[PDB]
Order: C-alpha cells, then sequence, then structure tokens
C-alpha cells in the first residue's frame, strides 16, 4: 500500500531536515510527545557504502534526546532496513532533494499497527506542495492521527 521513490539517490539526501508533518496508522504511535514514533529528523546521514544514518531527537525524561537510526539498503535504493522503535523497514516514497522528503516506517510484520510517515523540508518553514504531496500519498493509508507543525514549533525544542 506503500509507494517508493524509484531511482532514489541517497547521496542527495544529505543534511539538516524538519519534521513538518506525521501521521499514523495508531493514535497511540503519536499521541502525546512521549509516544513512541514522535521523533523529529534532525539530520539526514548517507554513508560511503550507500546506507543511511537517520538522526532524530525525541523527548525523554523532560529533555529533547538525540536518537540515532542505522538504516541499512536493500536491493531498492529507496527502502532501508531497520531495527529501531519497534520497526523494520524505512521507505522513501518521494522527494526533490532540494526541500522535501516523504517517508514512512513500519514493521512488515503488521503494517497496520506500525505505519507512521512523515513529511521533511531541509528549511524550516511551512511548504504547502510538500504538504499536498504528503497528503496524496498518504490518501489511501489508514491513518488515524495527523499532525502538522507551525515555523515555531519547528525551531522550538522538540516541536513545542
Ligand atoms: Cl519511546
Ligand atoms: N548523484
Ligand atoms: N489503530
Ligand atoms: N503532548
Ligand atoms: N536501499
Ligand atoms: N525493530
Ligand atoms: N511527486
Ligand atoms: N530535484
Ligand atoms: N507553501
Ligand atoms: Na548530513
Amino acid at each position: 500500500v506503500t509507494q517508493t521513490m524509484k531511482g532514489l539517490d541517497i547521496q542527495k539526501v544529505a543534511g539538516t531536515w524538519y519534521s513538518l508533518a506525521m501521521a499514523a496508522s495508531d493514535i497511540s504511535l503519536l499521541d502525546a510527545q512521549s509516544a513512541p514514533l514522535r521523533v523529529y529528523v534532525e539530520e539526514l546521514k548517507p554513508t560511503p557504502e550507500g546506507n543511511l544514518e537517520i538522526l532524530l531527537q525525541k523527548w525523554e525524561n523532560g529533555e529533547c534526546a538525540q536518537k540515532k537510526i542505522i538504516a541499512e539498503k536493500t536491493k531498492i535504493p529507496a527502502v532501508f532496513k531497520i531495527d529501531a522503535l519497534n520497526e523494520n523497514k524505512v521507505l522513501v516514497l518521494d522527494t526533490d532533494y532540494k526541500k522535501y522528503l516523504l517517508f514512512c516506517m513500519e514493521n512488515s510484520a503488521e503494517p497496520e499497527q506500525s505505519l507512521a510517515c512523515q513529511c521533511l523540508v531541509r528549511t524550516p518553514e511551512v511548504d504547502n506542495e510538500a504538504l499536498e504531496k504528503f497528503d496524496k500519498a498518504l490518501k489511501a493509508l489508514p491513518m488515524h492521527i495527523r499532525l502538522a507543525f507551525n515555523p515555531t514549533q519547528l525551531e522550538g525544542q522538540c516541536h513545542v
């Protein structure tokens, strides 16, 4: 049920990103700042072997904490394997490289109980084109929670 970006060129995604919007299949995955998938991307770091480090922040004990997820390449440039956040896959749905990137995380063993997707932007501003693409990509996905952040939140501590 999940699109992939064909021919993703990972080298072109390196840098800071901001989580502009996120949505999940289960409310509890994103409900409250403590939710397990309430993670805010800070940076994408493609590696020399073509794997991807995903640097995130999350609230922990009243502080914005860092978490690094190692995502390992597969035969499809846009799909990476992980072992974090109870997930086992990262899918890059679409990117223009220069402005936005859409991705989802899930666990193959139960996507309906694990799907979370994000709209990332390079600059901490609302990009309505990117949000339109995100919402279109998600149109037929079974999301039950959706959040979209404003520039103050993007400049805040862990999106507050
Ligand atoms: Cl957690
Ligand atoms: N490239
Ligand atoms: N759910
Ligand atoms: N919250
Ligand atoms: N990959
Ligand atoms: N996992
Ligand atoms: N697109
Ligand atoms: N591009
Ligand atoms: N926009
Ligand atoms: Na980087």
